[PDB]
């Protein structure tokens, strides 16, 4: 019954799924040459929770969303990194700001420009890095 | 309250929007080197109609959806065609068949695999060709 778009990326790592959330509070991305990890803080059904996916490498970057600020777009690249098909670059855009690009690897681009509605969560595959990423979509 | 993802393509042509449909009955794509047109027969509020977007060129290809068949992916290329930024290649995938690829030109790829839910309508830009395309998403 959900709306899930994706994944883009490789078959490595283990499956992960945040599920949809009515409110995303903050996103923290770790990246070097590629996307090492994504960590999301969200609030739903009366509780706030943080979930970390991917490994321990890369430099951290974080965005704390304002009241009324939501994710409108995700854009990235699927690359070959040391023979592994993973996420090499990622950007998230809100109705107010651009968060990214992080990572430095380009290959096969993907983009989810949400003209109506919002990105409400993430799912994908992960190990030491983010092998694959997808998004939940919800109406505004 | 709708979920619209897109557009991918150029800034030329005129905006068009089919809106979301209860059921997509059939899709006809006209293509040669690039995507000339997309024509959809759809149903909503007990009314079936056909809408054509784009020009009169290219060869036609059609899919008539079986009962229980729905669109679960769209992918293609944004290309440079005679100096215009337009849709050069397009594929629609269902839960049963792959419709396309149509068109001969390559450029920047786009893809919207729907892991959960369906593509329920289209929007875009067009003149003599399909300058840009986007989708409506609904649950299954």
């Amino acid at each position: 019954g959900a709306i899930k778009v994706g994944t883009w990326g490789g078959n490595g790592g283990s499956e992960w799924d945040m599920g949809p959330a009515y409110r995303i509070d903050s996103v923290k991305i770790n990246a070097g040459d590629i996307i090492d990890a994504i960590e999301i803080t969200f609030t739903r059904y009366g509780l706030t929770e943080t979930q970390h996916y991917g490994g321990t490498g890369g430099e951290p970057h974080e965005i704390a969303f304002e009241d009324g600020e939501y994710i409108m777009s995700m854009e990235g690249h699927v690359v070959d990194y040391t023979g592994l098909t993973i996420i090499g670059k990622l950007t998230l855009t809100t109705n107010r700001r651009t968060f990214g690009p992080f990572g430095a690897y380009e290959g096969t681009p993907f983009s989810i420009p949400v003209a109506e509605g919002k990105i409400a969560g993430f799912f994908g595959r992960a190990g030491s890095f983010i092998d694959a990423i997808g998004v939940y979509l919800m109406p505004n």
